[PDB]
């Protein structure tokens, strides 16, 4: 016997959102809670502004500054929003329910607050009239041994804390060791795997901490740290014009970062890893790299609750990366479930930028559906001349450490800005600050950057 | 046996002629001292297991995010950087003070930071014991929370002394709110989970309760009004009045206000024992009779006095003049540990008849540092207790500057004075603004001061950050 939550107080349809990230929150911001009853299931009680996560480990920004509680977005809604802090473990399409487990809390932001009768660590099924799936994707080790055990992903707030604690602990042991000790040099050694903007910014941020703050009180130690940027492709930041990639690499190397291109990690052990380089000519070299801190910033794979769903919907069996959706962001094989963000595959890159646009688009569709009597009761999309989702690539930005960035801003076929440099770094800051989804988070990031102009970064081992 | 290889690494810097001053701790005493000590005349080293200074008077507002944990601490290294000479910081714990050989034993060594060029390799290892040699010792390790022998307080309650306590209190209460809200209204377990007991009617307990009541009334109530209405905060105090260091009328003003905010105050009440989900409170009434009440609670905050640390009580036994000590090291007019001519003690680890406050610790420190300025001009100092009388050093003289207490809901009481003169004494709205301005001014670092300021500004626009595990 499973507890089934199925709210039929009003005729408003029950919209059930999975997740509290870019897709789910952008959707929540735009959905009409006067026309729809909205519920959210996510094990993370806050929205995470991912593009600034790479600057959290070293305190360029603080962890709290870049997150925003779901409840704060929920308060600004006019209707009834319920937030289940729990994890969706099974999507059950044929009975229109989602199974949740690891239930920690339930928050009903409205008057009635009918007692639901759920208990922590007790399974349950939430019923829905529409499902919006946005659970994202999870880090992909690519089958490389040791990465889970010995490295750190850069995906969630706890990763920021773990990275800081590992590196801080390493600096402390290293400094006790005599200069010239290879163990000391290992402990001051950082490997970042992934040459996309995330890996690049992580390395640039760590290099900034070392050069700007650490060096103020432990210059010799700071001089010995070596940061390594490992990338499997022939260039870093390959979504950018090649000349910007070249600018970025030269700058990174100028800040003393070592870049290993055409290089892949073959295996990871506790104190060292094996890197193989596939040269242009075709030969393969390998290097054992001792490291103290390994940051794994690359690849993402479908979550288990999503790959399980693949098997329950015939049209979805051939899916591998994410849920196949139609022009309308409807999961194929379903007329009830929509998917947006990294958990959907529609040919688009996996970015917040795409997730945010899908969401705003879908929410607007939900405005139209609520004016068409048939949708409530009962192809409807084609018939009512809904327009397909159309992604508008607005561009890309990457911080490179030491107050330089690259950026390309566009819309449609028009490029409005494309280059790198000092001013580009100020643009990076302004643009990111303007993309943040909440006034509070925006103010906190702003205060963090102001403090940074006067004082060193907070780098507390365990705080 | 006498054949033992017993070998202990001993750090004895004899590079320069400057005397080695060794400071124990990184709190009010140690840091105020560090700020004033002349590092051109003296070589300074610091031993403390805490790598940062903690601005204690704002700790009670950390658990609920009125101010953030990071905002009220400042890394030792930041104070050390502003010094002109050589400062070394041992992140480790002093476990034995060895007066007859002028050394301090350290353990749990995590790190050593030498903020100067030579940086001679010392050859220490983590989790390896060592002894640091000194020409002068400044002991300021403070005091630790006292459970008074009451069973269960350590196991089931939370102290309010250090940053980790702030985190634990938040996590306990936040977890309780979540469980409580799943329970149906009227369930006694729900009512227990929303129940908070603060033991200690001094400014620390009062502010802790006031801050929690603020979080509940201002922020929690915004999104969970029914839950917020059900929380009950209890202030338990063994004396007949709260805040007994204040004028009695201010105490009465404070209690009435606390009770207005819905805090329940139990005076003349002492906790006899603490179990996991409940505690036993006994009230000794004026007439002489004793009543007892079992109080179910979800969160217990224990803010009542402290006691001497083990490394201090061990020292009691090694110095004949100090055997009769119980609360702290007995010092003379010059803050010299009696029975010693080498060791000075300031802060809560010393007993000189003064109250145990940051206010006293800070003044002892500035005073001692100034003495060290004088000693460095008198060739002979380079026995000692006489030199002080002889060279007409003045005894330490504490100047009580007053007291403040925040009471929740933007009210405070305060009495500001100097000597026999009272410059301010009362309570209310403006007193709360004074509380803020005065505390902001008392903070020891520009960084911490800016962060607290930003925290209070954010507070005017947004709810407090109350993350269960962050
Ligand atoms: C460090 C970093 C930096 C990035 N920088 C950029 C950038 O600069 N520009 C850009 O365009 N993109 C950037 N991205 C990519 C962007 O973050 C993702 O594409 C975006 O997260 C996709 O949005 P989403 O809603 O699909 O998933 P997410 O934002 O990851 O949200 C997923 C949500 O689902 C929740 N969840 C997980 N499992 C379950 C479950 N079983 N049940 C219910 N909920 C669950 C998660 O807790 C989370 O709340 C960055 C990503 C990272 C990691
Ligand atoms: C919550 C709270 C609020 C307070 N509010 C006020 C107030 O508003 N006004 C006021 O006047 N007073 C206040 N106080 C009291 C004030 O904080 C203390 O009197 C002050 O700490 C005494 O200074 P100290 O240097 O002796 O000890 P502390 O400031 O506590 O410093 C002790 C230092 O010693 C370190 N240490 C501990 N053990 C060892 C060891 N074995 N070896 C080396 N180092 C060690 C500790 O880490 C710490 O760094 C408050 C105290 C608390 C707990
Ligand atoms: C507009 C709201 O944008 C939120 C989604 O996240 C992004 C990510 C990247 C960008 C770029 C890099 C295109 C900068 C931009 C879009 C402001 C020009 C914009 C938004
Ligand atoms: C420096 C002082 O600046 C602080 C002002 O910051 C803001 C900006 C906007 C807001 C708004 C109005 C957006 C609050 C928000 C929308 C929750 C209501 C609040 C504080
Ligand atoms: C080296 C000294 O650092 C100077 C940088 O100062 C700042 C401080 C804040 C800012 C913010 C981000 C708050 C304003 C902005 C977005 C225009 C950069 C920018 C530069
Ligand atoms: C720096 C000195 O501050 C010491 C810390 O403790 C206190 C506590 C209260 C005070 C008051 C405000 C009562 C005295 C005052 C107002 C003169 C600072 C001073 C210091
Ligand atoms: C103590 C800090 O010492 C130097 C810092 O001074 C500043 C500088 C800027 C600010 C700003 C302007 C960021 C405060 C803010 C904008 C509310 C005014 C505050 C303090
Ligand atoms: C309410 O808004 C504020 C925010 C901050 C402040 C400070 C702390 C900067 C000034 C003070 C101490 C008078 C409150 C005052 C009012
Ligand atoms: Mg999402
Ligand atoms: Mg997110
Ligand atoms: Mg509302
Ligand atoms: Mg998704
Ligand atoms: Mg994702
Ligand atoms: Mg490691
Ligand atoms: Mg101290
Ligand atoms: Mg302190
Ligand atoms: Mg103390
Ligand atoms: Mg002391």
């Amino acid at each position: 016997t499973m507890k089934v939550i199925d709210p039929q107080h009003s005729d408003k349809p029950n919209v059930l959102i999975l997740g509290s990230g870019w897709g789910a929150i952008s959707f929540l911001k735009h959905i009409d809670t006067k026309k729809y009853n909205v519920s959210i299931i996510s094990p993370r009680s806050y929205f995470l502004f991912t593009p600034l996560l790479p600057s959290a480990p070293v305190g360029t920004v603080d962890e709290k500054s870049i997150i925003e509680p779901i409840v704060n977005f929920a308060l600004k809604k006019k209707g009834n929003v319920t937030y289940y802090e729990a994890e969706a473990t099974s999507i059950n399409p044929d009975r229109n329910t989602v199974t949740i487990k690891s239930l920690s809390a339930v928050s009903q932001l409205y008057q009635p607050e009918n007692h639901l009768g759920l208990h922590q660590a007790e399974p349950a099924e939430i019923k829905y009239d529409y499902l919006i799936s946005a659970v994202g994707a999870e880090p992909n080790t690519f089958g490389i041994p040791g990465v889970t055990d010995y490295g750190h992903f850069l995906k969630e707030i706890p990763n920021s804390l773990e990275i800081r604690r590992t590196f801080a602990a390493n600096l402390e042991k290293a400094n006790l060791l005599p200069k010239g000790d290879p163990e000391r040099r290992r402990l001051l050694s950082i490997v970042v795997v992934g040459g996309g903007p995330t890996g690049v910014e992580a390395a640039g941020e760590l290099q900034d901490y070392v050069h700007q703050d650490l060096r103020k009180f432990l210059p010799a130690l700071a001089e010995e740290v070596q940061i390594h940027l490992v990338e499997a492709l022939p260039i870093v930041l390959n979504m950018f014009e090649k000349k910007l990639s070249s600018y970025a690499q030269s700058h990174l190397e100028n800040t003393s970062i070592k870049v290993h291109l055409r290089t892949a990690v073959a295996k990871v052990e506790e104190k060292q890893l094996l890197a193989k380089t596939k040269h242009e000519d075709g030969k393969i070299t390998e290097e054992t790299i001792p490291y103290g801190t390994l940051i794994w910033a690359t690849g993402n794979k479908a979550r288990p609750v999503i790959t399980d769903l693949f098997k329950k919907i015939p049209e979805q069996n051939s899916s591998k990366r994410g849920l196949a959706v139609n022009d309308f962001l409807q999961v194929k094989g379903s007329n009830n479930i929509f998917a947006i963000g990294d958990n959907a595959f529609a040919g688009l890159p996996p970015t917040a930028q795409v997730a945010h646009q899908e969401a705003e688009y879908l929410a607007k569709n939900f405005d139209k559906m609520a004016q068409i009597p048939n949708f409530q009761k009962n192809l409807l999309f084609e018939e009512n001349n809904f327009k397909p989702f159309k992604y508008n690539d607005l561009g890309a930005l990457a911080y490179l450490g030491s107050e330089r960035a690259i950026a390309t801003i566009r819309s449609g076929k028009r490029t409005f800005y494309t280059g790198g440099g000092l001013m580009t770094f100020y643009l990076w800051r302004i643009l990111y600050l303007s993309m943040i989804l909440s006034a509070r988070s925006r103010l906190k990031v702003f205060f963090d950057w102001i403090k940074l102009a006067f004082f060193k970064r907070d780098f507390f081992k365990g705080l």
